[PDB]
């Protein structure tokens, strides 16, 4: 398999975190890609192992590292085949330069391909994110070399933000939702061009309201596998 | 700890693609977790060049068995102790891959069928021509008790149309064809609707209310049978 897998241009999902975003991940690379059939749809294998420790428990809290659990897990994509891995989590990327670097398989970072998809008018950004993917400012550099200004909520707002995002992971999106619309009001009575789902939990929570929401939200995990599907159109015999 | 320890399950989809995505969400939906740490661990193949499983058996059209034996190897490798297949027509090989299988398989025909009510002896039968032709449902079924409500062969065109609909990805046009389908067989006397095409909870998601009858959902079956496999371990919560 892995041979003829490799020659496919295979792309291996390093998710788990969480398990309905990896999902929602799934979904998007049948939405988002053009296919006469079954057999036209992109080769993929999905690590969908959520033991992987919290993101933010370690970062923020002292927490077991996940990074040996993602290391494993790259290598095991890889060794089923996997030229192409993609991660749909965002605070996890705060170690996609380590992983990048141990790795064979090419990685598309979630960060370059979310903030590629912003409209170009929009300069003043909401963020909805983890307390860690804030804290640790994986968007921050790269929102700067853009030229772009993110807006997070205050501190009590980002405790609801937060809030949500593991109400989604329990299983309760209707009481997510109500968690996070109050947040993206006011983001946009701030002053927000567009809002980044900058957790791979948020579109889930979203999803049915985008109509009832102003502003643009980017789809952080749509942005990934929209990359991921340009990368594997890319080889001449695709 | 290795996958193998771990209890991981293998998850041997791309049959179709979509249909692969909606075990996952159920995976998700039908395990009491509390957090992302509880939930199943699962590795997915969801590699659709699988050929067409209808094409091979009534057409002889390439046959899928060497693929899904690659691909069961690599999920194997990968660390799976238990594998399930979200595609009804792909069990015709089922036997035949459990043979080749170091890891654990169950069958979507045998989860499906134990998760219909006792009172209902009638059953419609949704699935692809080749799962009807092949019978794979009909032992079962007579080992069960059951009697089996197929299509006539102008609804069972229009049932694989909706199939097919939505695998080209237009659930809009795929409920419009099956939605009468159903009424038939429930007007036939359908006291239950095994939905035996992955593809089909798809096509009736968000419809099972106007539906006078309960809808046996082969994928949800499935993903509840492998759930019991994994909290079974003496070592497992
Ligand atoms: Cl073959
Ligand atoms: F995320
Ligand atoms: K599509
Ligand atoms: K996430
Ligand atoms: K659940
Ligand atoms: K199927």
């Amino acid at each position: 398999y892995f041979q003829s897998n490799a020659m496919k241009h295979t792309i291996g999902i390093l998710g788990g975190m969480g398990p309905a975003a990896t999902a929602d991940m799934l979904e998007k690379f049948v939405e988002l890609r053009h296919a006469s059939c079954d057999q036209q749809h992109i080769p993929l294998i999905v690590s969908s192992i959520p033991d992987i420790p919290d993101r933010t428990a370690c970062l923020l809290s002292g927490g077991p590292s996940p990074y040996r659990y993602l290391e494993r897990y790259l290598h095991m994509l890889e060794d089923a085949g996997a030229e192409c891995i993609v991660i749909p989590c965002n605070t996890a990327h705060y170690w996609f330069d380590d992983l990048q670097n141990v790795a064979k398989a090419r990685m598309i970072s979630i960060l370059d391909a979310t903030l590629g998809d912003i409209p170009p008018s929009a300069r003043h950004v909401g963020l909805l994110a983890t307390n860690a993917t804030l804290a640790t400012g994986l968007y921050q550099k790269k929102a700067l070399a853009r030229g772009l200004t993110l807006i997070q909520p205050e501190d009590a707002g980002q405790a609801l933000v937060m809030q949500a995002i593991y109400t989604l992971k329990r299983g309760d999106k209707t009481a997510a939702q109500a968690l996070l619309l109050p947040q993206i009001d006011s983001l946009i009575a701030r002053g927000a061009q567009a809002i980044i789902m900058g957790c791979t939990e948020i579109p889930l929570i979203v999803a049915g309201h985008e109509r009832a929401i102003a502003c643009p939200m980017i789809d952080s995990t749509a942005s990934l596998v929209r990359a991921a599907i340009r990368w594997y159109e890319s080889w001449p015999d695709t």
